């Protein structure tokens, strides 16, 4: 299964059932820093899934793992920012993050077997 350019559409099937996962929502636009004026001050990357959407069809990842890379991001920083981790926000942030890993494991497996397979000779 040796198509080099196979993830593309791949990453972007999964971030649409990101979009159609509740927990979702909170990620989906980059924080409000009226209602969280503090945000700036812990976090020094905001992330958040449209941005990593436009980023991809703009043509501006070479990779899925720096997708991947992004796509962490948006996690560690809700991690980072939680004042609990009991919090509605960062629990919606641990079960969005096991989806996102369950799925991504084969698209990074099949784009690095490609390119090893592109290499082979
Ligand atoms: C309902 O979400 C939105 C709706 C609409 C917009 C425009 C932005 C957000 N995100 C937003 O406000 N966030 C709060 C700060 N975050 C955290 O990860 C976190 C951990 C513990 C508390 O917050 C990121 C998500």
């Amino acid at each position: 299964s040796y198509d080099i350019q196979a993830w593309k559409k791949q990453c972007e099937e999964l971030l649409n059932l990101i979009f159609q996962c509740e927990d979702s929502e909170p990620f989906r636009q980059p924080v409000d820093l009226l209602e969280y004026p503090d945000y700036r001050d812990i976090i020094d990357t905001p992330m958040d899934f449209a941005t990593v959407r436009e980023t991809l069809e703009a043509g501006n990842y070479e990779s899925p793992m720096e997708l991947c890379k992004d796509v962490r991001l948006i996690f560690s920083n809700s991690k980072a920012y939680t004042p609990s981790k009991r919090s509605r926000i960062y629990s919606m942030s641990l079960r969005l993050s096991a989806f996102f890993e369950e799925h991504i494991s084969s698209v990074l497996s099949d784009y690095k077997s490609a390119l090893r397979f592109h290499k082979r000779n």
